[PDB]
Formats: structure tokens, C-alpha cells, sequence
């Protein structure tokens, strides 16, 4: 229940953060089964009983609907990575001008370091491919890495819960739009001190500020009332 | 037709949500089951605030043949694509900001990622601004430049789609201005863009093109304008 | 009816995303011989009702409604004095116009809807700092000449009208016209201008009263809000 | 009245775009050695007058429920340098973040930039509460604003009206530069003299707090027509 709830939460999140391209949007938890958002639904109408628990086949094993066959690429990851336990993958505006560009994240601000030495770069797009090709060819170049964009298409952000699988697809979507701002306007930019960004990396990362940011943005999604007059 | 007008308000709703007024520059249109007929929005109204019964039915002199209302008498070109194009059932006009952009530069679109390629070779460029041109002479500038193509991005002016159905037209529509948003803030900060693979982008252009992906994207962005609900509170 | 389409006047330039905290500018050519209607100080346009525009004097006193008039209006009687055809006056600092402003840069008439400001928009390129109306005025109606807008270098832009409605429509279409040449221009360098016999016929057709009209009652409506599909 | 003004500056920051939990607010308390703030863990969009609590030189909570983020402990050093500021903003909006990760100093080139002209101060160095402090607090000077590179940028006004005024008119200048110079390349600025007296002019009292108390009503919400 949790679980659902957490995934729902994070769905409105990303919608409202802006990260919507068609019904591209895919979201799984770790259970050989992984809970997913059901086929057909956006993100932002993601309710928690919109999540279903499915096997390696795409089989049901819990809750109602069927999965979206594009997320069978994730146990490909998971089982690669025993680390992550959530997978995001989107086309989000900004994060996918990089992309288009074939241009990797630049460290140069604060906020960009969550993704310092954590996002890795595919520069090969492989069209349409099947599920087992994708799985194989996202898992080997994502290596270590939190996050991960995808030349031509998009990213995926690999976290240790939902919580931080959404907050590194939130930040690295804030930093892609940081550096094609600056860049249009002042040219490549110089990047922090990598000793200084690293600290900030794990500052930035520890599990307080990434549940209290998770948190408020769940807050967020639910309106707010302006100060009564 | 109630059917046809209630898709055509929606699909009307979807190009307003996904941000695309420019005045009243906006056009519809779906050709009508009757010859030398075809639906559309009535004069003097926004994508924005289309309802199902705004759609009038109009012939060739734009008369209005059914429903309440006059034609926006700028849709008469529509008769001259539909002419040239029997697979065509339904046409956009807009001038949506991005999209506009690679118009008034005089930039085709570059194919250089997934949700870029429903328009892969399938995107006519009219190169010529011929003013502001009569019906009939604007009808058959654009069929013949539009050619045997999905859309075609007119320069100096805006981009019209031409669909099998109102779902499709609506979703070239969309897909075209987040290609042209996603194409000018990549050329602005990194200059000119790496073109994919043809024939990779040719099969990502027909997976993204099936009738059951376009119909319930369609239906999904129509939910979409109708407002969703948040997550209750606690 | 003056003050009730100065109201939606306001609303639709709060709308069509123009506003700098109060520096935003609107009058209206009085029946009455020296005078003119404008909005009161203090208030945004975004929150302008008809009762918060008073008809004031070349010497600021309020002579119909409730009210003080905001100072910085009164070079609009400079302008009026200038210009018998004009009626309605907009001045504000919109996001994408003031970029053009602040680069020093004119506008170049590429594309349809950019045609309403062809061989009609003067600029201004000395930015006198804080002037009073008397100064403001004469260098403004001077700038202006015989044209419908002007863009004021380091700072804003003017729009003049024969109605409210004609000022309302060429303050959008001049926004809308900067922010399509800022974005066209950074991503691929200076545009190619359309050929000018065709821009202005394109500038009457635009500009044809029962098109400015259609527009602004569209725009009204859509401040007012539009219920969603059920 | 502290409270309810700290909460529509938050309102009107939200409001005018810069959220990025990295937000920060204070007032200098009438309590020596003390300031309000925002509680840790909510945002400026959902900040009402029982979420400022008055903390000390050491975090603890002095008056109201809560707990300080400890992000704004070096707001105490500023304050002790700076007898005339009451009020600080810390945030890392969208367009003034752009400059601050480009190491671009703002240009004044149009009327609404004039609040930061010789107003602006730009730390170039990132060091990644003590050292934060005394590191801001000498790179701030006497003035108004500073562009924190690689970071974000903080202002300081003699009110919360003044700071969160000079805050939406930085954002605001940034913008306006950025996209400017990805159009047309660097900028001329304009006339000190005259950028001086447009400075001075904006930053009236009455000019301030109108504005302020015109930005509190929009965040309320304005009925259509
Ligand atoms: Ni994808
Ligand atoms: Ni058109
Ligand atoms: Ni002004
Ligand atoms: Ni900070």
C-alpha cells in the first residue's frame, strides 16, 4: 500500500514539474516482479491503484490492468543493479534537448551535483528496439550510475527507493534546463571544482533532504490554498 | 456528426491546452460525409472555448449547410487539400509559437530524436510567402507543396497537418510543435543538430504512427483538458 | 462603455503575460477637450474593474470617478495632442518587447502576424532616464510620428490606437511579434524580412477593424474564463 | 504583522517563479542576536504566519512550533555586519541561477534593472555557517544584492518588503539578460547617471511597499470580470 501510494505520488510529481511527452512515461518499483503503472494512463492521473505488481512475462501477479510492455526493458536493470530498487524513464523537455544535442551534463551549479560523476551518457540510438536489446544495451552503458541519458530520446534515473529515483529525474531535468540557458546565451560553461561537487553530491543526496523534498513536492501536487484576505 | 463535432471540440481543447493561440489565426476542419462539404469552426471563436455545437457544416461558397453560425471565411483553402488528398479526413492551421519559429527562420526540421520522427519525410517545407493570397489561389499553393506529406511548415507564416482522422491531425499537430520547441532550444544553445538514422527514423515514425497509439494519445490528452483530480489529502 | 473595454483592456494584457509590478500604463481619449480616461494609481491591470478608471486633466485632477491618476500618464496628452487619430494609448515593459528594447534592437517583419507593425513601429534609441510629461512628451509624440507603436530603447514600448481595442491588439501582436524574432534569432541568427508589397497588404488584412474587434471580444471572453469540456 | 508579512513575501517569491527546499527567508528579530525565519521542510508556496519562528545564534527555537533549516544560521553574520538590513532572501530562482552558473555579472541596460545598478555584488568563488557567513557578508559589501557563482544570489533590504522587491526585480533583470545575449550578444549598458537616479527613483518606499502590497493581492487570487 505504501508502495502504490509512494509511486502515485511520484507520477503527480513529474507531471507537475513538466516532464510529459504523449504516453512516453514509465515508473517501476522492485516487488523477479516490479510494480509498474498500468498501460494507457499519463502520469498525472496516476491514482494508487493504477499500480500493478507483474513477472518476467508481463503476467498480472497483483492489483488490475496490464502493464506497458515498453517498462519490460527495467528488470534488465534491476538485474544488474541489486542497488535500485526504482526506475524512471521519461522524455522531459529539457533533459531531451541534451539528449537531441548529444551533449552530457556540465557540473557547474549547486544543484546539477546530485548528478556529479552519476549520470552516464548512451550516444547510440537504436530506434525501436525489443525489450531484451534495450534492457542489455541501458544496463551496460548505465554501469554505476544514478542517472543516464539516452542520445535521441530521453533519460532514466536508477534510485535506491522511488523517493530518489524522482528527485534525481526532478533535479537532473532542472539542471539540463540551467545549462541550455546558459549555454544559448554565454557559450560552454566552466565546470565546479569535482573535490567541491563531489561533497555537495553527497550533501545533496543523504536521505533526509531527499524524503523532505519528496514529501514537499507530494504537498505540492495536492494545491495549496492562498493566504485568506 | 454528433460524433465528428463532439472529437473535433476536443481535439480543438488539446492544441489550446498545449499552448498554440496566435488571435483567431487557428483553423479545423474534417471533410463531411457530404461531397463538397466539410466541418468546421465557427467564425469569431478560440480553440479554447470550442463546444461541439460551434461546428458548422459548410459547402464550397460557404454557405452553412448545417448547424448555427458562419464559416471563418480564411478555411475555404481546406476544399483545395482535400481535392488533392482523398486519404486526407481532417486539417489543422495554426501559427503555435515553436513551430512558427522554424517557419519565420526558414528552418526544416531536423530528425533527432524518437518523438521528432512521426514527421520523418513526412513534412512538406513551402518556402515561398505568397501574402495574404484569395482561397483559391492559397489552396493550390499549399496542396501542391504539401504534396503526398502528413504536414507542411509554411514559411513565414505557420504549419497546417493534414490526418486520416481528426485524432491524427490533432496528434501531428502536437508532436510538431514539441519537435520544433525541442529543434530551436537545442539550436540554441548547441547549433545545428546530428540528423538520426533514416531508416530507424522511418520505423519509429510508424510504430509512433499506429491508429491505436494516436487514438489513445488522443484520448488521453482529452482527459487531460477535462482536469484531473489531485491525490486526496490525509 | 469606455471604462467596462478599458477593464478587459487591462485583463487580457495581465493575461497575455505583460506584466513589471506597476509600470504598466492605459488611457483613453476623453469626449471632453483636455482630458483623458486612465487607470488608477496603484492598482495592477490585472485587477482594473470599470470603476477604477477616472477621467483626469492635463493637470492631473480627477474629474469623473473615484481616484487619483497615476503620474507618470500625463505625457499621454503630449500624444494625443500630436495624433488626432489615436484614442488609446498602452505603455508597459513586456517580457519579450523589452528584450528587443533593452538589445536596442528593431523589429524585423518576418512572418504574418508581425506584418500589424510593418512600416508602424518607430524606435526610439536615447533612453532619457526618469523625464517629466513635458519632456517624456515631446520626445515620445516626436519618435512616434505617424506610426502605431514604438519600441523606447532601455525600456518599453508604446502602442497607439484609434480605439482601445486597435491599442490592446497591437500591444499582443508586438509582444507575440519580439518573443518569435528573440527565440528565431537565438537559435539561428538574423532573419530574412518578407517582401514589403506583401507585408503591407498582410498589415491592412490584420489591422481591418471587424479582425481587431473579433480578437479583442475573443480575448475578453477568454479572461473571464472557459468551463471544460464535460 | 512580522509573520504575515514574511508569509506573503514567500507567497509572492512562489508566485513569481523561483522555487528550487533551497529557498531562504529571515528578519532581524527586535530580540538581539536573534531572526524569523521559515520552519525546515515547507516550501515559500505553502508558508502562512504560524510557520516563521524566531531562532538564536545557535538554532534554537525561541518563539513559535518548529525547527530552523540550518542553511540560514550565516544569515546572523550579515546582519551583524549590515546594521541597516532587516530582512534577507536566499534562493535559487531560474534566470538569476543562469548567471550565477555562468559567472555573468548583470549589465544594467533597461529601467527595471536600475534597483541593482552599483547595487550588485558577485561572489566568483564557491566554496562547496561560520565560513559561509563571513565569506558572503565580505563579498556583499554595502550592497543590495549579490550573484553567488555556481549557486544562486541573495539579497538584503532595510525591510521584507525591500528584500523580496529587490528579489523578483533581480530574477526579473536576469531574465531579460539572458535572454537578450542569446539573441544579440553582450549588451551596452546604460547611462550610470542616469541608471543612478532610476535606481534611487524605483526604490521609493512608496514605490516598494505599493508594489509589494500589489503582488500580496495577486497572490490571493483576482476575481475575473
Ligand atoms: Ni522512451
Ligand atoms: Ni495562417
Ligand atoms: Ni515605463
Ligand atoms: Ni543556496
Amino acid at each position: 500500500r505504501d508502495t502504490r501510494e509512494t509511486m502515485a505520488f511520484a507520477c503527480r510529481i513529474l507531471a507537475m514539474t513538466e516532464q510529459e511527452a504523449g504516453l512516453a512515461g514509465q515508473i517501476s518499483v522492485r516487488s523477479g516482479a516490479y510494480w509498474t503503472l498500468r498501460f494507457g494512463l499519463g502520469f498525472d492521473e496516476a491514482t494508487p491503484e493504477d499500480f500493478i505488481e507483474v513477472d518476467r512475462d508481463l503476467n498480472t501477479l497483483s492489483g488490475e490492468g496490464m502493464a506497458n510492455p515498453a517498462t519490460r526493458f527495467h528488470l534488465w536493470v534491476y538485474e544488474a543493479r541489486p542497488d535500485v530498487n526504482s526506475i524512471i524513464h521519461t522524455h522531459s523537455p529539457w533533459a531531451t534537448v541534451l539528449a537531441t544535442a548529444r551533449q552530457p551534463l556540465v557540473i557547474s551549479q549547486m544543484d546539477m551535483t546530485p548528478l556529479h560523476n552519476d549520470c552516464a551518457f548512451l550516444g547510440e540510438w537504436p530506434g525501436v528496439p525489443i525489450a531484451d536489446q534495450e534492457g542489455v544495451i541501458i544496463s551496460k552503458a548505465l554501469g554505476d550510475k544514478r542517472a543516464i541519458i539516452l542520445a535521441h530520446h530521453g533519460y532514466l534515473t536508477a534510485g535506491k527507493s522511488c523517493q530518489e529515483a524522482t528527485y534525481l529525474s526532478v533535479y537532473l531535468e532542472r539542471a539540463a534546463r540551467l545549462q541550455v540557458r546558459a549555454q544559448a546565451a554565454f557559450g560552454p560553461l566552466t565546470p565546479v571544482d569535482d573535490t567541491l561537487a563531489a561533497e555537495a553530491h553527497d550533501y545533496l543526496l543523504k536521505p533526509s533532504i531527499v524524503n523532505a523534498t519528496f514529501d514537499y513536492w507530494s504537498r505540492q501536487t495536492q494545491g495549496i490554498a492562498p493566504l485568506t484576505k
